[PDB]
């Protein structure tokens, strides 16, 4: 295993069934793995090498779907090669899937507290190693069959899955984007900071509570204009606890300079005080099981 | 509700063209072997139905629903004419020097504009004109794809200034003339191999388009008519931008003496690129 290299995947990883996300396996162990396969030009291969040097290293962590490495499956000369980004497998789907299947498209507050803490613990690990995730959203928060919460990592340190295959030219979905990452009249140069992940975490908590991020009903281009202008988003319903409202307001501080860090939000009462944690963990494991059958 | 299953009628071959369009496949009509493009969506049809009957718009064939087990999300299939010779972005990328001959640009730009004129006369704005949505057939016919147009913002480089919301323009005013700005950027893309601001971060380009003066061709080699055409498409304030009809009369578009040879040169280029 090497994360500073760019070898052919043959004899290391192979694809089993469905850049597109594929189910794959480590040849020698038989361990399942999610593999992102992208078409790369023979010129984009030189861009990968530079981005691989930009990679920051960090250990395994229980809240991060481990990034195993990058590989290039070479095609005949002239023909577009294949970039493979290999990551640990999470079989119970995303948090967006979880909230979508449930009745009323809303999760119980103690489920949001549990999932949000796992997201933050994963983020704390990335931030302490000087890495910004940059794409926190319910789709990138996965569940294992054992109700373990893991952040998608296809080489987040150098954003290997967002910089090649003409993907780099796409703006993407704007709804989880922090105000500072949106270039507007007062912010001409986008400023990605570790705290941009915390804004995304707050939008993910709203998404778990309501089934969709704020401004979901708007055209992405309109939402992109409104995020840096609108006051921080709020939960629509008054049903929620005072701690949950407080948590949202904590993440969603408009000016990133004044937004708390991961450690400070990990101490927030909504995250810190989870009396029914054991039952939540059981309720989630049970929800995953009955959804499978 | 009367949409049938595609089995035995259309089959998916492969993704076209490796993520750039999303879930769009090169399909095949089972009984004839005739190729088709199929837009597969997880489940705006009559838009592609009556507005695609024009030689410069890829023709709509039909709609199908591939039924999944109860509870599991079904698949809508939208089938249209396949354009086998790739996009004009592919064309310029696959040309030596990443630039097309001016008479090729004149020809392709006229076909884009004729497709746009058809859409605009029916009160339809394409909204996503770019080299990647302008396709070639094997016999060098030019066809527009992806009109209508939901949560993903694509590439910003071909977007007109008025379509980008800012302090003075809070509500992005999509107008038929926004497609003409996109056609001018497509002509620059054919001339240089990339749109203006290509070297910038898409988010930075989105900030600069409504602020920057109209883009210009970098080289002085081009004819005065071609410079005039670019200036016509790229008028900053859409209120003074010409209509599709006015640009169709522009000398660069209207006066094409070597049209027959261009068509032959394009057919020949498509063939050499295939092998
Ligand atoms: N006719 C053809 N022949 C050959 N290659 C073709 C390649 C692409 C297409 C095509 C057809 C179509 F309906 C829509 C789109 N584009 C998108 O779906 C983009 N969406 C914007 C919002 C979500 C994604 C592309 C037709 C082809
Ligand atoms: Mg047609």
């Amino acid at each position: 295993i090497d994360l500073s290299s760019l070898r052919d995947p043959a004899g290391i990883f192979e694809l089993v069934e469905v850049g597109q996300v594929y189910k794959g396996r480590h040849v020698k162990t038989g361990q399942l793995a999610a593999i992102k396969v992208m078409d790369v030009t023979e010129d984009e291969e030189e861009e990968i090498k530079l981005e691989i040097n930009m990679l920051k290293k960090y250990s395994h962590h229980r809240n991060i779907a481990t990034y195993y490495g990058a590989f290039i499956k070479k095609s005949p000369p002239g023909h577009d090669d294949q970039l493979w980004l290999v990551m640990e497998f999470c079989g119970a789907g995303s948090i967006t899937d979880l909230v979508k299947n449930t009745k009323g498209n809303t999760l119980k507050e103690d489920w949001i507290a549990y999932i949000s803490r796992e997201i933050l613990r994963g983020l704390a690990h990335l931030h302490i190693h000087h890495v910004i995730h940059r794409d926190i959203k319910g789709q990138n928060v996965l569940l294992t069959e054992n109700a373990e919460v893991k952040l998608v990592d296809f080489g987040v340190s150098a954003q290997l899955d967002r910089t090649v295959g003409r993907r780099n030219t796409f703006i993407g979905t704007p709804y989880w984007m922090a105000p500072e990452v949106i270039a507007c009249d007062e912010n001409p140069d986008a400023t990605y900071d570790y705290r941009s992940d915390l804004w995304s975490c707050g939008i993910t908590a709203i998404e778990m509570a309501e089934g969709a991020p704020p401004l979901c009903d708007m055209h992405p281009m309109r939402a992109l204009f409104l995020i840096p202008r609108n006051p921080p988003p709020r939960l629509k319903s008054k049903k929620w606890s005072k701690k949950f409202f407080s948590f949202i307001e904590g993440c969603l501080v408009k000016n990133y300079m004044q937004r708390p860090s991961t450690e400070q939000l990990l101490k927030h009462p909504f995250i810190r005080d989870q009396p029914n944690e054991r039952q939540v963990r059981i309720q989630l494991k049970d929800h995953i099981d009955r959804t499978r059958k």
